[PDB]
């Protein structure tokens, strides 16, 4: 009865925005390579206009007919609003967004909440508009530590964004990537980052596709 | 590691699927999904009734050779020998989808009181310990490693099954721990919620009331992700679908 | 290991009184009756006068009032320094923000998001850094959140998650200094369709009712006192068990 | 900008309020074996706060011990019942007799036992069905049977506390199965809280000991070897103090909770 083998994931006629690639070693770059091989149409954002020349180079290792590169510093509203606006005109609606997340002072603390947590709120608020039929949003992470408070804040934000956007048929999820010193020592190996990239890419493919339908508000831990 | 996508399916993989009792069984959504992805499937069952329903359900699948094994998970003998025999017939496997038919838990429940010792231990036996002994015997068939997936699925006063479930979820995380050095991932799937006139109008349209929705295919898809190499860096996790 | 357990000869700074219905006022009555010396903070002159009327129902032989806006690094540092000079070392701080002050800038706005982070979570951090200085022999810091019930985006829900994480990291940080940090999650307090969910939580919660300010005060007394000397980094739900129905 | 003025005191309180007072309360205390028992610390504490105390024991050696420890408490009346929780009839009869002797109680304190067995010596995936289910029966079901009988003595409501002490008994290769029995207990606490809430019976747990957590690893061996001095001594009193909070009106509105009592 069945004459052909089915594919678990296939992203042809799907468009995704991939944010926060800096270099060949970025976790998002491995997500790109994976989504590219699944035949997705990819759009890329970058913070500093001083690194557009690098993304262009990276995009060569990719099978992408036309290159869509946008400068968006997400700390700036106008760049996130305008940025996503352009995307809407250039490539139409999208299917999802991959977002790569980057006693102490008040400013130190609120800045980490801005950079590591609210960034997901504003991305989601603007990208919402290019997802009239539903879509999927993935966020990835890789005296006391405000970094730990910032991450806890984001995890919570994934949860509430999920309930919030659930009615719009928009799923929001997160990936957590990464004598316990032995493990930090390992993570230092080129081979190891390489392995991290493909594994997060594979897991993001699951979350960004219909393969993970019915899955929202979740935080999947990707390790080794 | 080299992804090489496009070729992303379960051709050449073999899984043991437990917990099918009929067309509506959630484990049947899993079976259909894996079947369409190219996997070879081995099925377990406790009751004859369930074996005949399986023989019928295989009609709608694309398994050349049918593989049905009677295993009552409450019997060590039947788990050990069942799995031994699976290895003889089919060789090494890639994973197990662990589940208990919804029928088993409702009949062997109206027997004991929610509060009874016997009731409590029986829920713990079938719902949690079954996974431990299943993993221990299936492990013998996954020498290069593999993937095990356990699913999670009427209260009067005391919800004894709620406790069996929590027990199972912890069982999963500790198996994940114990089995990592053997390259065997262990994960769970649960029903998801967290992890006025228009409602009435919605009901009027369905010609029916709206209740607990768990979609068999949505479970099969997540199961396939968890049983596949897609999820290579994922263990001791609990994924909520709904 | 002695007979009496009460708050005699203990001194606590209480934050978060706006009016007679503030959870913090419930805490104050409880602590007062147990014998503690209370120092009160406020920001607005409104809440300064209000505290003056409310102190007249307690048994403080003295009103200790300090103006401390938690949004100001200067006021927190100087305020706690004055307290130190006026009253000496303290045994703890009750930290909360009055529900009244939460007076509804856009839910999804960057400012909105960060103001909640600033008010609900960071205020604990700086309060703890300055109060630490008055607790050289250790002490107890309690942080309370209130389910203040909601268009689409639960921005305060994020802020709460932040506070809770903050409690735990402070408890880890301040532990060697012998200073305990804990949180209280107060259920809804009856204090018309907005809050017809006091009826939902009620009938659904295990204890089949709502809690009140005084019940929160009882748990705060426990956390501030030596009865909980081995307890830090916790989060106690004073909510008729509603938390458990998940 | 501050204020520091006098308020008249003529209408103030004349006495010292007590945070916890247990004078008209009766508690059943389970789990005392010797002077080092966590439950003996709870006893000391509840006694010093005026509670009427009843004690259950399993072994005879513990009965002798209880008679010796009672002379350190201020209980005009001794009341000792043999109750083995592994037995339905013993739990049912025991609380029956307690009811006949002292009438209604205000709560129960239950030390959670963890049985040592053969399965503790091996890997978790090798755990026998019997070993697994024994851990479940002892460490988790125990709380169900006790709540079931004790609630018969709490018509107007009460408070139930279960305590797990993570000490040397956990320094085994197969702490995993104890982990699973513990996880089962935490959930039992919550589902009992749900079940008994409508009866105004609160159910809570305390976790204590030199081991921080069993979550998912012989870091556990080091936590044991590196115990603080007098670790069980401080825990005895600090658990007792927390138990007093949970067993009394001081913790009203609080149910389904697990409070971690760790002085580190």
């Amino acid at each position: 009865n069945l004459y052909f083998q089915g594919a678990m994931v296939n992203l042809e006629n799907k468009t995704y925005v991939i944010m926060g690639i800096a270099n060949k070693r970025s976790i998002a770059f491995g997500v790109a390579k994976v989504l590219d091989q699944l035949g997705a149409k990819l759009v890329f954002t970058y913070r500093k206009e001083r690194s557009r020349k690098e993304l262009e180079k990276l995009l060569e290792q990719l099978n992408q007919p036309e290159a869509h590169l946008y400068q968006i510093d997400v700390q700036s509203d106008e760049e996130v609003i305008n940025g996503f606006e352009q995307i809407g005109k250039d490539v139409g609606n999208i299917d999802g967004v991959y977002h790569s997340i980057a006693e102490t002072s008040r400013e130190g603390f609120l800045l980490a909440q801005d950079i590591s947590s609210y960034s997901l709120t504003i991305v989601a608020h603007e990208a919402k508009k290019l997802m009239p039929e539903g879509g999927s949003i993935v966020a990835t992470t890789y005296n006391y530590n405000v970094m730990g408070v910032a991450k806890a804040s984001l995890e919570a934000n994934v949860k509430y964004l999920a309930l919030d956007l659930g009615p719009d048929n928009i799923r929001v999820n997160a990936i957590s990537a990464g004598n316990t010193i032995l493990k930090e020592i390992e993570e230092r190996a080129p081979l190891k980052r390489n392995v991290d990239q493909v594994e997060v890419g594979k897991t993001a493919a699951y979350l960004l596709s219909d393969l993970s339908s019915g899955v929202t508000g979740e935080n999947i831990h990707v390790d080794s």
